[PDB]
């Protein structure tokens, strides 16, 4: 897919194909997610039907869609101002000594003869980490993973990364029982004056949307190491967090987003009509000459490394700093642990916004 990246940010940055927007280069890219008040995150009309959630009016509605995802300033920013602090690095280096031992533990049932990472370490760890952060149990493990799952690209439904059915509502119900039990942020959201309907969003966006991209950031660590035999100048060098910087660069877990235009808006020498859909391919606009040099070379100490898969602007990732911090410790611990990684055999997340592994069959020599 690259392959194209590179010629459309030659030939046609920001290019209309007859149905939506979409954007190459870094610079243009950029622009759109800083530029709120040109570009729109509110999709699915979240500021619109505000007050009719808040007073009643609307009785019924998908919960994840009104979310701080989806909103624009000033509903943005105090969604978020509620559990910024949360996920700040301040207050998650609390964490680092539990995430390192449930690293550790997971590490521990892996067969090193043959074993898929995905499977005992990249889809566990995220998940049980967000589950002490909201004080939510793990119920049934493997609900778990299919709720975690249900996080996808739908197409026509632009803002929309939830699928429905009958698993939604399972998780609907789940998080209704447990609404009580949950740690200081969950008590902030629940006694706050958002409607349920927001509550039952916040809530879920939390702990589920960031699951799968983690998992997906661990895999492909763990991949472009082994491929560009990196693993013992990284540990050796110490370069673990230029390293996963690079790895999110180079493949990013979250390939591109979407705004939609307020008015009437110039963008390079394009004119994009008020209304318009405009998709922004982070994973081209991280590869841009003009900012990368040698863009196209995985290089495990970069610096500057400004790259754009957290996102930039207001929606910069809420979880960033816990992402980073989970991949940091994962690739530590296992890099000390196994010294040689042969893979046998990979299966790709078949879908187009997210990019990571189902499955990564590895056999290890462990020390
Ligand atoms: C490698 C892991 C991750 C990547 C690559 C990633 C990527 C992103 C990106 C690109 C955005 C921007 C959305 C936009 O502007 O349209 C975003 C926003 C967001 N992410 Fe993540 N994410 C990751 C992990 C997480 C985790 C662990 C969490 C939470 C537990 C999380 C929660 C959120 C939330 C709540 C937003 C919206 C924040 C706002 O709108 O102000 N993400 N993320
Ligand atoms: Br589609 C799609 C699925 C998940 C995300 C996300 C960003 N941060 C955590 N999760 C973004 C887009």
């Amino acid at each position: 897919m690259y392959d194209w990246f590179s010629e459309m940010r030659k030939k046609d940055p920001v290019y209309y194909d007859g149905n939506i927007w979409q954007v190459f280069s870094y610079r243009y890219t950029k622009e759109v997610l800083n530029n709120f008040s040109k570009f729109s995150s509110d999709l699915t009309g979240y500021h619109e039907r505000l007050e009719d959630l808040r007073n009643g009016k609307i009785r019924f509605d998908i919960p994840t869609r009104y979310t701080m995802l989806t909103s624009d300033p000033p509903l943005h920013d105090e969604l978020r101002s509620m559990s910024a602090d949360i996920f700040s690095p301040q207050k998650l280096q609390t964490l680092e000594t539990f995430i390192r031992e449930t690293t550790r533990s997971l590490l521990d049932s892996i067969d090193p003869r043959e074993d898929d990472i995905v499977k005992k370490l990249a889809v566990p760890l995220p998940i049980i980490v967000i589950s002490k952060i909201l004080g939510l149990p793990i119920e049934d493990k493997e609900k778990f993973k299919e709720w975690s799952d249900l996080v996808a690209f739908r197409l026509g439904k632009p803002g929309e990364i939830f699928e429905l059915g009958k698993k939604y509502l399972e998780l609907i119900g789940y998080v209704k029982d447990h609404l009580n039990s949950g740690t200081e942020v969950v008590s902030r959201v629940v006694n706050s004056n958002l409607s349920d309907i927001e509550k039952l969003g916040y809530i879920i966006l939390l702990l589920i949307a960031g699951n799968e991209t983690t998992t997906n950031l661990i895999s492909n660590s763990v991949i472009d190491f082994t491929r560009f035999n990196l693993w013992q100048r990284i540990r050796e060098e110490n370069l673990y967090l230029k390293a996963i910087e690079e790895a999110l660069r180079y493949s990013p877990p979250v390939m591109r987003t979407v705004r939609k235009t307020k008015e009437r808006v110039k963008l390079g020498d394009q004119t994009i009509e008020e209304g318009e859909y405009v998709r922004v391919w982070i994973a081209s606009a991280n590869r841009d000459e003009e900012v990368f040099h040698d863009g196209e070379k995985f290089i495990p100490d970069r610096n500057p490394n400004p790259h754009l898969s957290f996102g930039s602007g207001i929606h910069l990732c809420l979880g960033a700093p816990l992402a980073r911090l989970e991949a940091r410790i994962a690739i530590e611990e296992f890099s000390k642990r196994f010294r040689h990684i042969e893979i046998l055999d990979t299966e790709k997340v078949p879908n187009e916004v997210l990019n990571g592994y189902k499955r990564l069959v590895v056999r290890l020599k462990s020390n």
